[PDB]
């Protein structure tokens, strides 16, 4: 979800 992890 974030642009780095989920």
């Amino acid at each position: 979800g974030s642009p780095l992890f989920d």
